[PDB]
Parts: C-alpha cells; structure tokens; sequence
C-alpha cells in the first residue's frame, strides 16, 4: 500500500535522526569505553551480573536495521549502556565515571531529538 510506504518513510527519517543522535552520544565517549560488547573472554562473570548488556556497535546494528520504532526505545538502550556500567563497576573507577560523564553530556543531545523528533512528526 501506499500507507505501508509512507510509514516505511517515516521509519527512514527517525532512523537518519537516530543515527546523527548515535554519533553525537558517541562522541562524548572519547576513550572509547562503551563502543563495543562487554568480552565475555575477559570478563567471564559478566552475565552473572548484567542480565542486558549493550554497547555503542550493538544499537548500531539495530540501528541500521531500522530496529528503532521510537526515540523511547533507543533510549532504553543507551540507558542501558550506563546503568549496567555504573552497577559492575564501582565509584572509584574510570568505567563508572566515563559513564556517568556520558550520561550528564547526552543528556543535552537526547533533550533536543526528543523536541525533534516531536516536532517533524
């Protein structure tokens, strides 16, 4: 239909915005800390701990996917990324605070894609 077009559109756009809110968010990990999977070689207990885990090149597969229906649900990853961070590691640790920087600093670029997305409809 030209119904199922027009929504496939739409999809298209919030997935050009998402990606464009993806680097921004990225950018504000300068070390690179949350760009890839917690390594279940290195970190062997990690599933014990973390029952969600998720990473920068996870929600970008999805991503591109276009597995991303909404602003909430890319969200709930990206919280996802600093919540599992700030309960493994501990206060006094680079991964806490690289976490807790990532989330003071995206929450500027999340606040205006909200309005974005909103707004373009």
């Amino acid at each position: 239909s030209m119904e199922q077009v027009a929504m496939e559109l739409r999809l298209t756009e919030l997935t050009r915005l998402l990606r464009s809110v993806l680097d921004q968010l990225q950018d504000k990990d300068p070390a690179r800390i949350f760009a890839q999977p917690v390594s279940l070689k290195e970190v062997p207990d990690y599933l014990d701990h973390i029952k969600h885990p998720m990473d920068f090149a996870t929600m970008r597969k999805r991503l591109e996917a276009q597995g991303y229906k909404n602003l909430h649900e890319f969200e709930e990853d990206f919280d996802l990324i600093i919540d599992n961070c700030m309960k493994y590691n501990a206060r006094d640790t680079v991964f806490y605070r690289a976490a807790v920087r990532l989330r003071d600093q995206g929450g500027v670029v999340l606040r205006q894609a909200r309005r974005e997305v909103d707004s373009i409809g």
